């Protein structure tokens, strides 16, 4: 599948794409304002994620730090990133269908649009000003708005028992972006698309 990653933000992001134990395509790249990066995602990939990282510094060997979404200090991510990170999530060619979602379960850093470019399903978006409205306890000094699992490390926020309900914190993310996961057992906002669809992820889709 082909994913075109678009940075429409006014600031530079460092895009990332990994399936947790490996990179997708090169794994990461700088995207200045307006740049587009096109990657290929091997068919059948299940549990892939794409995110933005902000405020990064990398040396000439691709080693460094980002303030949000750092993946162990590497430009080219192998693993998932440190919260807060707004996530686009996908599983490809699963019994003939592709599965796509946006999640705030690991917090929010950059607004995002995840839209099929091919025919047969709809996109989803989380575009609100979550960082500006973030409750003070969930604010990340680095930037972003953490999820309450990250911050408070409880069974209820982390949904450790497989039974958990919505919270004052989940409902905050849900009120601002109903079309994204807000906690692990939220009613699904997964979109089912035709198998072997191609995609666009747009950072800061509205500004």
């Amino acid at each position: 599948a082909t994913f075109e990653i678009v940075n429409r933000c006014s600031y530079t992001v460092w895009a990332a794409a990994s399936k947790g134990d490996a990179a997708l395509d090169a794994g990461g790249r700088q995207l200045n304002s307006g740049e587009s990066w096109t990657i290929n995602v091997e068919p059948g990939t299940n549990g892939g994620k794409i995110w933005a990282r902000t405020d990064c510094y990398f040396d000439d060997s691709g080693s460094g730090i980002c303030k949000t979404g750092d993946c162990g200090g590497l430009l080219r991510c192998k693993r998932f990133g440190r919260p807060p990170t707004t996530l686009a999530e996908f599983s490809l060619n699963q019994y003939g269908k592709d599965y796509i979602d946006i999640s705030n379960i690991k917090g929010f850093n950059v607004p995002m649009n995840f839209s099929p470019t091919t025919r047969g399903c709809r996109g989803v978006r989380c575009a609100a000003d979550i960082v500006g409205q973030c409750p003070a306890k969930l604010k990340a000094p680095g930037g972003g708005c953490n999820d309450a699992c990250t911050v408070f490390q409880t069974s209820e926020y982390c949904c450790t028992t497989g039974k958990c309900g919505p919270t004052e914190y989940s409902r905050f993310f849900k009120r601002l972006c109903p079309d994204a996961f807000s906690y692990v057992l939220d009613k699904p906002t997964t979109v089912t698309c035709p198998g072997s669809s191609n995609y666009r992820v747009t950072f800061c889709p509205t500004a």
